[PDB]
């Protein structure tokens, strides 16, 4: 099971570029 979050973590990262910009982009020009 453990040999899950070994990919899981990579495939994140690989993936990580969404989070950042998942929200906040959304509704640009974030902050006032």
């Amino acid at each position: 099971t453990s040999s899950i979050v070994h990919l899981c973590a990579i495939s994140l990262i690989r993936y990580w570029s969404i989070t950042q910009a998942i929200e906040y982009n959304l509704k640009r020009t974030p902050r006032r």
